[PDB]
């Protein structure tokens, strides 16, 4: 059993958007934006409607690139997440109550003050290699176990 949540990675080829969070699940962490999926809304709206709620932003098109479960130790509900990007973004991203957006070059992505599991799963997202991965946490900082796997179909 398990519960919808979206993530939404804006990346340009030089550099890619991320926002810090401020409260809340996991904050103090570098991160994608996203968040619950609603009742009554696609989880593609989802991902738009926080996107514009964090970062201030609006995009044309969002592309499926992968899926991420994660367990947490303790904890019964999975979090069953659905990664999507884009390069083509519309506006500027200014701040919002749960999130401080800055931009990032590619080879300064600060992956110590990310989740721990996105030193597994960027290099297939930087490649724009599509991906189903699994990660087993205990606590915020301890990943027990993982699976990752580049698919065809998300
Ligand atoms: O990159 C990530 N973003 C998250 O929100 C997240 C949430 C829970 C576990 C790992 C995570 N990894």
């Amino acid at each position: 059993a398990s519960r919808l949540y979206t993530l939404v990675l804006v990346l340009q080829p030089q550099r890619v958007l991320l926002g810090m969070k401020k409260r809340g699940f996991g904050a103090g962490r570098w991160n994608g934006f996203g968040g619950k999926v609603q009742e009554g809304e696609t989880i593609e709206d989802g991902a738009r409607r926080e996107l514009q709620e964090e970062s201030g932003l609006t995009v044309d098109a969002l592309h499926k690139v992968g899926q991420i479960v994660f367990e947490f130790v303790g904890e019964p509900e999975l979090m069953d997440v659905h990664v999507f990007c884009t390069d083509s973004i519309q506006g500027t991203p200014v701040e919002s109550d749960e999130m401080r957006p800055c931009w990032f070059q590619l080879d300064q992505i600060p992956f110590k003050d990310m989740w721990p599991d996105d030193s597994y799963w960027f290099p297939l997202l930087l490649q724009k290699k599509k991906f189903h991965g699994y990660f087993k946490f205990q606590g915020q900082d301890t990943i027990l176990d993982y699976t990752l796997r580049e698919v065809d179909t998300v």
